[PDB]
């Protein structure tokens, strides 16, 4: 609402209000071919978001879980003495690519490439996800995960070479025996314009999420709130 920056400026003033969220995956994972969309709202002011997907194809061959991270950056609340920092609002509205490499400990990783931009007034999310080396009866594929989700701090890192960030982080998924599944997580965005953008200095994002279900919904389905919070310089 007032920032001595107008680049800042620029950015928040998409950002303010509740933006409507729309997010379209195409995936295949070991060759089990699989949509999901996704609908909801976002409010940067507050970092949270809510959202809730449908696997359009039937029943998703994957844990709902193991979606997460790639299922919107741009709404993570920056703290004002950080709003230097926002990469991601500073790259719309013509957006940014989401790359992803995700190596699941002792079982097969997902590629994933996805473009977030705004079309009208909506924030889109489109992804492509491709899944190999996945074992039968793993956790994954053997369906042996919780339906939950870790709080979790993920550092973001400027990539002054390709102006973009990159990042790196593990999240832990619960096994139902009480074990943990991880999955480390490799990611680079880069602008998807080619007019300045926001390069960060170091900083992390500290996320949490809650995973439930409509009890009136039939179709395979998950319902998300996740908030993200910007933190990590005083």
């Amino acid at each position: 609402h007032h920032h001595t920056d107008p680049m800042v400026s620029k950015g928040e003033e998409l950002f303010t209000g509740v933006v409507p969220i729309l997010v379209e995956l195409d995936g295949d994972v070991n060759g089990h071919k699989f949509s999901v969309s996704g609908e909801g709202e976002g409010d940067a002011t507050y970092g949270k978001l809510t959202l809730k997907f449908i696997c359009t194809t039937g029943k998703l061959p994957v844990p709902w879980p193991t979606l997460v991270t790639t299922l919107v950056l741009c709404f993570s609340r920056y703290p004002d003495h950080m709003k230097q920092h926002d990469f991601f609002k500073s790259a719309m509205p013509e957006g940014y690519v989401q790359e992803r490499t995700i190596f699941f400990k002792d079982d097969g990783n997902y590629k994933t490439r996805a473009e977030v931009k705004f079309e009208g007034d909506t924030l889109v999310n489109r992804i492509e996800l491709k899944g190999i080396d996945f074992k039968e009866d793993g956790n994954i594929l053997g369906h042996k995960l919780e339906y939950n989700y870790n709080s979790h701090n993920v550092y973001i890192m400027a990539d002054k070479q390709k102006n973009g960030i990159k990042s790196n982080f593990k999240i832990r998924h619960n096994i139902e025996d009480g074990s943990v599944q991880l999955a480390d997580h490799y990611q680079q965005n880069t602008p998807i314009g080619d007019g300045p953008v926001l390069l960060p200095d170091n900083h992390y994002l500290s996320t949490q999420s809650k995973l439930s279900k409509d009890p009136n919904e039939k179709r395979d389905h998950m319902v998300l709130l996740e908030f993200v919070t910007a933190a990590g310089i005083t």
